């Protein structure tokens, strides 16, 4: 029987610029680090690139029509810094800015609330040539970019996110090197994590200084990390796991410190950090909500052989349903994560900035996409979200990742997360059943 969400609850859908826009070298847009990373064989599945993607730069009018028909209340998208400042600083590319001005106006005219992410991973390559996020100057350039954006859009865009998933940019982009810019250095990765947090602080401070009449936050990748067993060493391994992945970004932002057990670990590996203590005060500027991207959960065991003292519990993992990513399905995970946030960070306002899943989608001979595995996933995860609202969590919005099938970073176009199907040869859009379903969910404020 039917569940119903709070009355003001915001039903949304999300994208990112490099994943959908294409037009990678049009209207003076500067090269980003993802253009550079995508142009190198071996980096992306099948040699895919974001050169064209869903061509949303040209087709946004069609895409807005689709949103209005599904009935989403908020549309989360990101702005491409290299379209605004091709060289990352210097002179302003008005054609790029007009794109977003127009986009935002068309959303508001169709009754859709904009939610903007300022950085979703596309640093201008010119700034990467001078060290990128390892160079503290990038945090000032980011603020200059944010200023232009706040000046033109601030008051008419009710939801802002400084950054998407600084932890991924950090680990995958500067440690593992499987994301742009493909650097492999532990220490570099930690300087980067810090400069990303700094840049967030500076933009929040700027936002208040310009007295923008809207809510700002940050979107972190979060996942509940469960201990493999009740044994003490497993409890500690999971908490260490969560500290390195989640508390490393939550604690600076919401409590003005780094987690101690993670600093311990990195000390053991030869790395101590000297942060101006005034930086942590910048980083913990008050924000109006905390947001996170969640898909799955982790299971973690003590592991002395590992570089980090822990590793995944593959035994346990082998026993759940998996998505097309190889990720476990475990809806209770979202409840536990929501409760953790509520309990450990003083009952903050919470946005789910992303949630979704990827399954092999086929268009049937009937011309439709009957993606019932995705509908089941969404049903299941949303039931757990609802449960957590009941138990007193302040969850205000849910953004379904993704509106459109898109360039999924290192996996290219092989992994579909959309509620709208995209044929990447013809660029035609077909609303999937998950989309039709979501339409009804929104109508009814639940299911």
């Amino acid at each position: 029987s039917k569940i119903t969400f709070p009355k003001d609850f915001i039903w949304g859908s999300a994208t990112a610029a490099y994943q959908i826009e294409g037009a990678y070298n049009e209207d003076g847009k500067g090269e980003s680090i993802w253009d550079r990373f995508s142009h190198t064989p071996g980096n992306i599945a099948d040699g895919h690139t974001g050169d064209v993607a869903c061509d949303h730069y040209h087709r946004y009018e069609e895409d807005i029509k689709i949103m209005k028909e599904i009935g989403i209340k908020s549309y989360r998208f990101s702005i491409s810094w290299p379209r605004i400042f091709p060289e990352g600083t210097g002179k302003l590319n008005q054609k790029g800015l007009d794109f977003y001005k127009r986009l935002t106006n068309l959303l508001l005219e169709n009754g859709i609330m904009p939610a903007i992410t300022l950085y979703h991973w596309d640093l201008p390559q010119k700034l990467q040539d001078k060290g990128g996020w390892k160079n503290r100057d990038t945090t000032d350039y980011f603020t200059e970019y944010s200023e232009v954006i706040f000046k033109n859009l601030g008051d008419i865009v009710p939801i802002w996110f400084t950054h998407n998933e600084p932890g991924v940019v950090s680990l995958l982009g500067h440690f593992l090197g499987i994301h742009a810019p493909g650097i492999k250095d532990l220490r570099t990765s930690l300087e980067v994590s810090h400069n990303l947090l700094l840049s967030h602080g500076k933009a929040v401070k700027l936002f208040r200084e310009m007295n923008i009449d809207a809510q700002i936050g940050i979107a972190l990748n979060l996942s509940y990390h469960y201990p493999a067993s009740e044994k003490a060493e497993d409890i500690e391994a999971a908490e260490l796991s969560f500290s390195l992945a989640g508390r490393w970004y939550l604690d600076p932002v919401l409590k003005g410190r780094y987690p101690e057990n993670a600093l311990k670990l990195y000390k053991k590996k030869g790395i101590e950090l000297s942060f101006p203590e005034d930086d942590l005060k910048l980083i913990s500027q008050p924000i109006d909500f905390i947001a996170f991207n969640n898909y799955s959960s982790e299971f973690i065991k003590y592991d002395p052989s590992s570089e980090s003292g822990f590793s995944p519990a593959n035994s346990i993992l082998e026993k759940f349903e998996k998505t097309d990513m190889g990720w476990i399905i475990y809806p209770e995970g979202l409840y536990d994560l929501l409760m953790l946030l509520d309990r450990d960070y003083g009952k903050p306002n919470i946005v789910i900035s992303e949630n979704g899943a990827a399954f092999k989608d086929e268009i049937g001979s009937n011309g439709k996409i009957e993606d019932t595995k995705r509908i089941q996933y969404l049903k299941d995860y949303l039931t757990q979200a609802h449960r957590a609202i009941q138990d007193g969590v302040n969850l205000k919005a849910y953004y379904l990742w993704s509106l459109l099938d898109n360039f999924e970073w290192a996996y290219g176009y092989n992994k579909r997360f959309g509620i709208v199907h995209v044929n990447f040869d013809t660029l035609e859009r077909k609303i999937k059943d998950s989309g039709y379903w979501y339409k009804e969910v929104i109508k009814n404020n639940g299911f």
